[PDB]
DNA sequence: GCGATCAGCG
DNA sequence: ACGCTGATCGCA
């Protein structure tokens, strides 16, 4: 029903200087995954190629890697990384429909060509789930069915580039796509393909030691409970805590008693068992998620883990990281932090280098709100999280522990992003009228932040959306909801999204500038990870001193704000040591 | 599959 | 009744 050439060889007219290109990888995780078919649409026609013939053809491989042969694609990072696993370099991607759709409206959740095409009333292509099926029924269809589906996706991309670019231009987002998100896509592909090497001998030794400690704490829990039970059974855990031991019920879930860590900490003065339960869950979390879960995804021949950075998922412009998530590796408790010792350079005599922005969202907020006092604080390089801890806990700077600073950090962000006196009281275990009075004092010191919070909510009501410094956008229809609780969630999104999203814009530009500078200096150093406002690299020992000057400067200069940007950095033998 | 929980980033 | 996430687990 759509005409195309089912090609048995590669011809010259398939290699035009502009084409829509589909390199189809059906498995969710595209690392080392099969490429099941290829479609090309250009001015000369529509073509389907079997991967075994296209990817062994020297003219087609050359065409893929020629940056002056421009390709329009959907999710070009998936294709670029699967091709790297095939030893083939993909260059010249000038349009990525997934990223164009994400910028126009992140809430659409566009996950396939069909969902993006729907945004422009284009429906001559089927959803990928309709073709491959769901779950245990998932399968690559017959070649005639596969070919038409890939050709239809390519024709869709071919037709949709111009109307997507037109709307991007109207939103002031076309340079955001072409100069930020698409260059970042190629850098992430490199980072994902490089992977991070893991010390599996160390990891497995930790897991065995961990398993002994688990049973020890597990027995003490049974003994404190006077009986054995399933510690992870909420119904049995509830019967022990709030029925047998008759502890007060501070919180319910839609399902029953709450047993979250905040509740259990509040119950610590009543019974020693609740702290054993906390230690027990923490150890179990390390065992299940960060020992066993990480060993499951280590590629055995290289001892590398290859995360996937989802670039078109979060509503603020942040990345996310999956299978494994390398953005939530433990750090705060020393027991969990030790897991970072298992993350090691990929070559001997290389080192890990980590650099992160200091108080990034407060500096962005100072700039966007133009609050005189907050701008002055960062022009003085004050540590606002420490200064808030001193105030909260009535201590001196010398006496601020890491824990108090982490707590004050949640107070600072909580307040600027709309925490109530109730939530602040519960978080600080202070009274409610003291919490409300502290919030009032905070906005007396930063009235420009308060004005900003009021203004941004008004602007969202008028426009229907909020934007970031580099013109990312988030629609907030609920901001005019008549339901108070729904409207209130939307208002906090209007306060938070421009700040968190601008911080995401800045680190992304920093990554692009860093990569260009590393190439200009002919360094072997390369990016491994981004963790929202932190960049993690590895490099030969011999490059560390140049990187100590290069990386902070590139990061601090990524944008020019009304206050300085500040970067902290460390390096060491393992990720653990790069702090 | 979903909700609670908890690991991270601000 | 601050925001943005992903993985594991029990299932009230
Ligand atoms: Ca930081």
């Amino acid at each position: 029903k759509m005409a195309f050439t089912l090609a048995d060889r590669v011809t010259e007219e398939m290699l035009a200087d502009k084409a829509a290109l589909v390199v189809e990888v059906v498995e969710e995780n595209y690392h080392d995954a099969p490429i099941v078919g290829i479609a090309v649409v250009n001015e000369h026609g529509r073509f389907f190629l079997r991967p075994e013939t296209a990817l062994a053809d020297p003219q087609f491989v050359a065409w893929l890697g020629d940056e002056t042969k421009k390709k329009s694609m959907f999710d070009s990072k998936r294709a670029a990384v699967a091709l790297k696993w095939k030893g083939i370099e993909l260059c010249g991607v000038s349009f990525d429909l997934l990223l164009a759709a994400y910028l126009l409206d992140p809430a659409q959740g566009v996950d396939d060509v069909a969902a993006a095409a729907k945004m422009k009333q284009y429906e001559a292509v089927r959803p990928d789930e309709a073709v491959y099926g769901k779950g245990a029924k998932r399968a690559v269809p017959d070649e005639p069915v596969l070919a038409e589906h890939l050709v239809r996706k390519a024709a869709a991309i071919w037709e949709l580039e111009r109307p997507f670019l037109d709307e991007l231009r109207r939103n002031e987002q076309d340079r955001l796509l072409v100069e930020l998100e698409q260059p970042l896509s190629s850098i992430l592909a490199e980072m994902e393909f490089a992977g991070v090497k893991v010390d599996t001998k160390r990891l497995e030794q930790m897991g065995k030691e961990l398993a002994e400690q688990l049973g020890t704490v597990e027995q003490r829990i049974y003994e404190l409970a006077g009986q054995e039970f399933n510690i992870n059974s909420p119904k049995q855990l509830g019967v022990i805590l709030f029925e047998k031991l008759q502890l007060p019920v501070l919180k319910k879930t839609k399902t029953g008693y709450s047993t979250s860590a905040d509740v259990l900490e509040k119950l610590a003065p009543y019974h020693e068992i609740v702290e054993n339960i906390l230690h027990y869950r923490q150890l179990g979390k390390l065992q299940s998620t960060y020992i066993e879960g990480l060993l499951k995804v280590v590629r055995p021949a290289t001892k590398k883990v290859h995360t996937i950075f989802n670039q078109a998922l979060t509503q603020t412009g942040r990345l996310s990281s999956t299978e494994p998530n390398l953005q939530n590796i433990p750090i705060r408790l020393e027991e969990g932090r030790k897991i970072r010792q298992a993350f090691v350079p990929s070559e001997s005599d290389w080192l890990i280098f980590a650099a992160d922005y200091s108080q990034i969202e407060l500096r962005v907020l100072a700039h966007i709100a133009e609050d005189d006092n907050l701008m002055e604080a960062f022009r003085r390089d004050l540590d606002i999280h420490t200064k808030t801890a001193m105030d909260i806990f009535q201590v001196s700077e010398d006496e601020v522990t890491p824990n108090m600073r982490r707590q004050a950090k949640a107070v600072n962000f909580g307040i600027v992003y709309g925490i109530s006196d109730y939530g602040l009281a519960q978080n600080l275990n202070i009274s409610r009228k003291e919490a409300a009075e502290f919030i009032e004092r905070y906005f007396e010191s930063f009235p420009g932040v308060k004005r900003y919070m009021e203004n941004i909510v008004q602007e969202a009501k008028q426009k229907g959306y909020v934007t970031t410094l580099l013109h990312r956008r988030r629609y907030l229809p609920d901001i005019t909801s008549r339901n108070f609780n729904v409207r209130s969630f939307a208002e906090r999104m209007a306060m938070n999204t421009p700040i968190q999203g601008s911080a995401a814009d800045i680190i992304k530009k920093a990554m692009i500038d860093l990569n260009a500078r590393l190439k200009e200096e002919r360094l072997q150093a390369h990016l491994l990870l981004q963790v929202h406002d932190e960049l993690i690299l590895e490099a030969p020992k011999e490059e560390m001193e140049r990187l100590c000057r290069l990386v902070p400067e590139v990061m601090e200069q990524a944008v020019t704000l009304r206050v300085p940007l500040k970067v902290d950095y460390h390096y060491g033998s393992t990720w653990y040591d790069a702090k």
